[PDB]
């Protein structure tokens, strides 16, 4: 029971008071707001906030029975009697509370009929988890297959069919309930923590997104080789053996650019270890001159690191002196017994355990360490009672892994601030991609059903602001023999998902050069197709950076009028062209691909495919998964090298998808020196755009290139346009006004600037881009 008694504003702030106590209202930006309610009690700050403390001039009407407080696009709707606040775009309803917040914390809203809602982060439920309860604690599912409600990465959110998403700002252990209990009430819980919750409005999914990352934090453009191949397993013994798998792709010809060293390089065995955070020389004998022959082979060294310092590492005494650990009631460090071994957690909230945490990470990039890979920090086991700096286990849990990445971002700008940190880390809260975290799925089992999940769960956290999210490829946990077509078919995938990461337990090799001779013929000139893909790719990162446009993006996002579309999780867009369908069974010969009504050709074969709804039916074979790529596509290639450290985009190869439903076309290639965090903010780039204008008799292309440029950036480079699907009526091309005659032989056999392949329905253009402004114009 529950009413209105008055309200002021303070900066920009409305304060609301009930019967019950104070709520603060303040539009985080015009299509985001924080409801924080008992706003008058000390609570733990926001997490999900990139600027907490920022709050934008709003309108504010009162009526009889009514209050409207509007940003521009979000407008709070605050009912006096009965109490409770609803959500409007415009006059579109978008949420509406029912009981609201009942003081553990609780918060309680209406669902509308036949709304579907995404969310939760990390669960394998299905897209819609309408209909489902499943607890907000970060935690294992080592070896899962097909089936979690809870797992390493929840995240306290929702995305509706209505084009809202709501943030729980709560980093506390605690349960959402989407209409399971009660068919229409969303309901929030938390046995602790801060009693607020984010309501974000867009107009389409994309520009969601982009007011959703606008408040929660932008992620910054990642290095350019955490686009590359990863050298990974659990785990490298010995600095030889990682010498020897940098050489086994060398000789076995696979583009390498980062080989991850997992817990023995602090130790010789699992067990006993683990807070080393130091060289085991026994194993790794010259580190450093392993780190410098790497680099200069062009390879970076990426080391895991975890929460916990065991009583038996050589770092527990100073740890224990320093106060870096979290500590019992009493006030001692906290000890409790982990599968490793007894230790306790370093304390990340704290001033002392940052700071001395920090000290390693500092000590070990200075030795030649490029990147971090930060596991377990859910936290694994977190007892209730262990006390941190601002809060105990069961009400910072959810946040501990956010700030581990915030503390270890803060340290690597600080320590190079012209770099761009690397951190991989397998547990974060709403916001984390602000620290640049990059997440995995965790331990997912050797099975078709681990890979037949991935698509959900990257879809899942690409929509709430994690755009590296990917898998360990081949699978990580368990078999006793590797599962080949399964292995083929999940490294296959991996081309066309954001890290390319083979990760498992070294029982079965993860690494593909250590594969049988099918194997290798299959997924080599894959893993390069990905390097001469980096243009493609890089750009979808430069988006992402840009917007929060995630570089997986569900089927849905086709058509924002049709929510049955939302359950799809076996078909996704990789950047705004391709549409991938990953083979996730074994022996299947042929797929039923749901694409959009409109033209599309097979990315391998060039056939061409016209659909008005109808699915489209494409044969499979074990060298490729199917992949469509959309009329109206530019795809750019650059040639393959063995390390993004030596690319060059001097050669650059660009395929148009040409046909006459799609009259206009644009695309995009973002180039900077692939390094430098400021690219972006000081417009340090080279941005080439392509147009192209398909009418009845004519086919125009205009290309040009903004930005400052970068060091090293190439002037003039030579450009190979293939036109896909080219009319045979073409006669004559202008190059900036110069009439050039079109080949109709021998293409493939000349040094031709313009040559049509009738049998393939393609017509190359050779020419030089500069800094200038080109039209190519072809004529019938
Ligand atoms: C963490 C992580 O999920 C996995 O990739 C890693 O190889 C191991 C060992 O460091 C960790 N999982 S655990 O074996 O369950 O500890
Ligand atoms: O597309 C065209 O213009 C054609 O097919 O000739």
């Amino acid at each position: 029971a529950v009413f209105y008694k008055e309200h002021k504003l303070r900066n920009d702030g409305l304060v609301i008071t009930t019967n019950q106590g104070n709520i603060r209202l303040q539009f985080k930006s015009e299509a985001a707001i924080e409801v924080l309610y008992r706003a008058d009690s000390k609570q733990l700050p926001s997490f999900a906030l990139a600027q907490p403390e920022s709050a934008i001039k709003a309108q504010l009407t009162e009526t009889e029975n009514h209050l409207q407080f509007s940003g521009g696009t979000l407008t709070a709707r605050i009912q006096k009697r009965p109490f409770a606040i609803s959500y409007y775009r415009d006059s579109e309803l978008l949420l509406a509370e029912e009981s609201g917040f009942q003081v553990k914390i609780n918060f309680r809203f209406y669902l509308s009929p036949g709304e579907k809602i995404l969310g939760g982060g990390q669960r394998i439920l299905g897209m819609d988890r309408r209909g489902q309860r499943f607890p907000l604690y970060n935690r294992a599912h080592y070896g899962y297959s097909d089936h979690s409600g809870q797992m390493y990465f929840g995240l306290p959110a929702i995305m509706s069919s209505k084009q809202y998403i709501l943030v729980f700002d709560n980093s506390a252990s605690g349960a959402m309930d989407i209409g399971k209990t009660e068919s229409d009430i969303l309901q929030l819980e938390a046995k602790s923590g801060r009693s607020a919750y984010i309501l974000v409005a867009g107009n389409s999914y994309p520009s969601l997104i982009e007011n959703f990352t606008q408040v929660t934090g932008r992620q910054p453009l990642p290095p350019r080789w955490a686009l590359g191949s990863f050298a990974s397993r659990f785990g490298y013994r010995s600095e030889a053996e990682t010498r020897a798998t940098v050489q086994k792709y060398k000789t076995e010809d696979f583009p390498l650019d980062t080989i991850v060293l997992d817990l023995y390089w602090f130790g010789k065995d699992i067990k006993g270890h683990m807070g080393n955070l130091d060289w085991d020389k026994e194993n790794f004998p010259t580190p450093l001159d392993m780190m410098a022959d790497f680099k200069q082979q062009g390879v970076k060294t990426v080391l895991i690191t975890e929460p916990f310092v065991l009583t038996s590492s050589k770092r527990w005494d100073d740890a224990v002196k320093a106060k870096a650990l979290a500590k019992d009631p009493q006030g001692q460090p906290k000890a409790f017994e982990l599968y490793f071994g007894n230790g306790g957690i370093i304390d990340v909230f704290s001033k002392e355990g940052s700071r001395w945490f920090s000290s390693i990470y500092k000590d070990l990039s200075k030795q030649g360490v490029a990147g971090w890979w930060g596991d377990l920090g859910e936290p694994e086991m977190h007892p209730e009672d262990t006390q941190h700096a601002i809060g105990d286990a069961d009400t910072v849990h959810n946040a501990y892994g956010h700030r581990w990445a915030e503390m270890l971002y803060q340290q690597q700008l600080d320590q190079f601030p012209e770099l761009r940190p690397f951190i991989m880390m397998r547990a974060g809260f709403v916001g984390s991609q602000r620290y640049g975290m990059i997440p995995w799925t965790g331990d997912v089992s050797r099975t078709w059903g681990g890979l037949a999940s991935q698509v959900e769960l990257a879809l899942q956290m690409s929509l709430l602001g994690f755009g590296y999210i990917h898998s360990d490829l081949g699978g990580f946990a368990d078999g006793e023999t590797l599962d080949k077509e399964m292995y083929i078919r999940w490294l296959q995938y991996g081309v066309f998902q954001p890290v390319y990461r083979p990760h498992g337990q070294d029982h079965i090799p993860s690494e593909p050069v250590f594969q049988d001779e099918e194997t290798k013929a299959i997924l080599r000139p894959l893993v390069k197709l990905r390097y001469r893909m980096l243009p493609y790719i890089y750009t979808a990162a430069y988006q992402n950076t840009l917007t929060g446009m995630p570089l997986m993006r569900p089927l849905f996002f086709s058509d924002e009028k049709n929510p049955a579309l939302i359950d799809n999780k076996t078909s996704y867009f990789w950047g705004d062209s391709l549409l991938v369908t990953p083979i996730t069974q074994a022996g299947v010969e042929s797929v039923s691909i749901p694409a959009p009504k409109g033209v599309w050709f097979d990315f391998w074969k060039d056939t061409r495919y016209q659909t008005d709804g109808a699915p489209l039916t494409l044969p499979t074979d074990l060298h490729t998964i199917p992949v469509l790529v959309k009329a109206g596509a530019f795809m750019p290639y650059v040639p393959a090298v063995s390390t993004t450290e030596d690319y060059r985009s001097d050669s650059l190869e660009i395929h148009y998808y040409a046909d006459a439903s799609v009259p206009l076309a644009q695309g995009e290639i973002f180039e900077d020196d692939g390094k430098d965090p400021n690219s972006i903010k000081r417009n340090q780039f080279d941005l080439l755009t392509l147009q192209a204008t398909h009418t009845d008799n004519q086919l125009h292309f205009q290309l040009a290139r903004t930005g400052k440029g970068y060091r090293g950036m190439p002037e003039r480079r030579a450009t190979t346009l293939v036109i896909h699907n080219a009319s045979d009526q073409y006669q004559h091309l202008d190059i900036n006004g110069k009439t050039i005659a079109i080949a109709q032989a021998d293409c493939a056999s000349t040094p031709a600037l313009a040559c049509y392949d009738q049998e393939r329905r393609q017509l190359q253009l050779v020419f030089t881009w500069g800094r200038e402004a080109l039209n190519l114009r072809l004529h019938k």
